């Protein structure tokens, strides 16, 4: 299906869009002196770009033509006013990256595209790990931010 | 699907049930002075526990509520009176572990739960290997036990 | 001596019962993003199972017939709503593990079973250490949790 | 001599035929839980393939056209019902590999093809060693199988 | 308690008696070409001597007078005519070593001799292990000896 091919392309776009969103979070954090959260965001910005590159390389091998799309300007930073806002946006982004992976897998399953399904398996599993991790950070952030200054004291951790 | 959550929970209970059945087998072997077969069973009891803990960890990560169930008393050690009986029970146990993983996978499949299916793949292949290994032990035991004392003579050598 | 045998059997069951309660605690902690406390509980679950295995091994050597019982489902996790609740249950578990060791010892002492008494000596000493360690963590948990978020900030540490 | 070219080509087919017969034997052994004898056969299947590839390489170098023939289905695994049957077939197989090398050498000899004869010398001596080894295995199997379970007891120890 | 001193002295004699019984067993095994079982017995003869020397040393330290008694001739080697007979005697010997340690401990206990009881604890646990090991050997011997030559075949492999 040209549609399975669309969805695979769209996954590339989604990983690069996520890369930029993470970068935007790193900027917000740095500008507000949360250098720890900033470094985490930057490293994860690079990792999303790596995912997208992984998809590109597979596509090239499997003759799925890739048409690189615009990477949209991230928009959530206009509204962010605390670390909790940023982490909630990042969770939402990953929950989205996951849904788009599952849509892609459904299409591949419908088309009997065994190679594409196999390729995706480690990404399905990585997404479970990432959502769990982000969810856990967000819950720590939310809880520590109930006492003034205390969240800051644990950016100084990680 | 509540059914999927359910089957996932039950797989934990299955792995822990298996862990206890292996422990039971180790005891029987030790009590009847088959230390080599007893060691094998004990190690495999640990491994089944690790499997169950694997499932627990993934569940936690994927927000599948785990409720720990009673781990039944192993009762196959009532009817055991030779090593063949024990290995036969262990074979049936793994055959059941396999079937329950396949049922789990089919529920995942119906639900399009690609992450659960991916998680299960190495277990599917492990079970193939375990059933084969167990099968092959049981064959060997059954053949060797046709001569008095000969099986004993290879608890020593192997294991 | 049937009483000593029975108590020896129940001790195995008590260890495995405890293992499951520790597993249940690690689950509650993980679900609630206390990964540190979760890890402590998981390690201790393994340890409890090791203690049970220890009793099994001695029993086999000493011809104490072991019949493996059911390991009852843990039921405290339904009532836990904070780390404090979890640690308080685990303390109570260890106090019970201790009482049942002392009963088993007393039975052995009545029977003049010097080998069983000697076998049990390191376990008595280990219970003292565990009760102390758990009581101490509970104290620290109870104190830290008087300030919102502060406990979180110290799961992340130790 | 077209006859020499021919016999040279056929030796490749012989080595590959042997490779498959060994593979067949491994399968039979594995299926009947003789993992040690199955490993031996598998390794020897690889080795026969290497022999055939040796012949191919020399042919290429010496401008003897190689045309690859069908590699027949191994069918001796129809009649196998004990390890003795399998080892007996393998012995006959090597006896045939030997005879075919000797026929090859005799054709070379008639043609004064000193390079082919030199090439063959290590294979002649290898076959002597293989027939002896196989022979000795088969004797051992046949003796051990006179007591129930005893052969099994030495798939474990040896191999 | 003179009774405690006494029982302590007798335990030395017991350990040395055991040492000689093991030596006797080694001789029987060697004479009948069971070199592996003979080695095991010889090593265990040394170990019993070490036990007796342990008791002597503690006694000296705790001012319990030691008077060395005659070490009886081992006479169980009159009735031995198979390895089973020998291992059976060794099992009974350890059962007696255990009982005598327990009697010693009970005397200590009555006398509130906490240092003697503490000294004995590792021996109590060692005896548990030795009786289990011996028991398990004897089972294996008895099973293997049901087929002619088979026991011999595992003096070689084990030990
Ligand atoms: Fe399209
Ligand atoms: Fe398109
Ligand atoms: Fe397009
Ligand atoms: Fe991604
Ligand atoms: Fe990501
Ligand atoms: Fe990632
Ligand atoms: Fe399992
Ligand atoms: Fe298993
Ligand atoms: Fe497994
Ligand atoms: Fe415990
Ligand atoms: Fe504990
Ligand atoms: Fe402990
Ligand atoms: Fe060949
Ligand atoms: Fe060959
Ligand atoms: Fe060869
Ligand atoms: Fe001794
Ligand atoms: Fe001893
Ligand atoms: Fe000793």
């Amino acid at each position: 299906s040209e549609e399975l091919l669309d969805l695979f392309n769209r996954q590339v776009t989604q990983e690069f869009t996520a890369s930029q969103v993470y970068l935007s979070a790193s900027i917000w954090f740095d500008q507000n002196d949360w250098e720890g959260m900033a470094a985490y965001m930057l490293a994860h910005s690079a990792e999303e770009r790596e995912h997208g590159l992984g998809f590109v390389d597979f596509a090239n091998k499997r003759n799925i033509p890739i048409e690189l799309q615009a990477v949209p300007a991230p928009v959530s930073c206009a509204e962010w006013s605390s670390p909790e806002d940023v982490w909630q946006s990042i969770l939402e982004l990953e929950q989205a990256n996951t849904r788009s992976l599952l849509n892609l897998a459904e299409a591949a399953s419908t088309c009997h595209d065994f190679a594409v399904m196999a390729f995706l398996n480690p990404f399905h599993l990585q997404q479970v790990n990432e959502e769990d991790k982000i969810g856990s950070i967000l819950a720590k952030v939310t809880d520590e931010n109930r006492t003034p200054g205390l969240l800051r004291s644990l950016d100084v951790v990680s």
